[PDB]
């Protein structure tokens, strides 16, 4: 089970991990250009698990200068409740913390129940009850 | 009334124009060396105005290879109503475009009535209703 960065070559293996995962919503930024600049962006600040040439788990990260934001964190069913996800988020945010990025945040749609039980659970985190988001249309 | 790149020069103008304006919170990130190192990685995304060399208005900028993220938006009140902030925004968000950022995010303190306001007012934007955030602790 090695823990490494993702580099350009493995978007092969991410997409088919996101795309066979429940939960994972794909869309055009997930496609390779937008991955290839992101990683050139973030580098060595996207993390994944291999074990026997298989992409078992993953964590996207990256930062702004001013806050990190994580994003399709995800465990293969066959290895969940082994730490795994904790493991990808606690070294992104030691990584995170070198780079000068002392808070990060992460978004979750209302409608992903499980990944909301998630993330309440993990004492780290907070879920905002002080702001609003607004985004561009 | 000169739209212009924010540089690192730049900083004690813009600590003294934010450090005046009420509704803007100064926070650790907003000291020299982390917006030295914003503006590197942000290069010409934060954009100010000024006059009779006097900077007005300005709008921090800055995106994580995925979404873009804006901050600090502030018009000086004598300056207000002449449409600065909506100048600002349109050009941030058309740099933007063209590193390929499609959607901006800008957070907004619930408590702060005024900033909730003006967000609300602008047509190319949407409070989301779909979300939570959460954030390190
Ligand atoms: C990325 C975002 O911003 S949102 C998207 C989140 N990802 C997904 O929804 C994809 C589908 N889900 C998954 O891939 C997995 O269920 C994950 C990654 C969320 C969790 O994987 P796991 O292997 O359970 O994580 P890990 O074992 O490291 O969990 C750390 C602790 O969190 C807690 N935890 C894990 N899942 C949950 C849950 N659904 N509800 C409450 N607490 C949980 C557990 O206490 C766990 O400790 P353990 O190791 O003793 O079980
Ligand atoms: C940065 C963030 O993410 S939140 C923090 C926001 N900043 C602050 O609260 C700092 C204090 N406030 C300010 O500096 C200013 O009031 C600003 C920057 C919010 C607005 O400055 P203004 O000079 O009003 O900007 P501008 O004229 O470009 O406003 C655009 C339009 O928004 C609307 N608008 C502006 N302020 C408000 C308001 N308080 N309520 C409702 N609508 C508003 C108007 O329709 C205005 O039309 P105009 O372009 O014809 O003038």
């Amino acid at each position: 089970m090695q823990l490494r960065s993702v580099i350009a070559a493995d978007h092969p293996a991410l997409f088919a991990l996101w795309s066979r995962t429940p939960g994972i919503r794909l869309r055009a930024e997930d496609a390779y250009p937008f991955f290839l600049a992101y990683l050139q962006r973030n580098p060595g600040l996207s993390l994944l698990v291999e074990t026997e040439g298989e992409v078992i788990a993953c964590l996207m990260a990256g930062h702004d200068g001013r806050r990190g934001y994580l994003q399709h964190l995800v465990v293969d069913p066959g290895y969940r409740g082994l730490g795994l996800a904790r493991r990808m988020l606690d070294e992104v945010l030691a990584r995170l913390a070198r780079e000068g990025i002392g808070k990060s945040h992460v978004f979750v749609l209302d409608a992903a129940e499980e990944a909301q039980a998630f993330w309440r659970a993990q004492s780290d985190w907070e879920r905002r009850k002080d702001i609003q988001v607004f985004s561009t249309r």
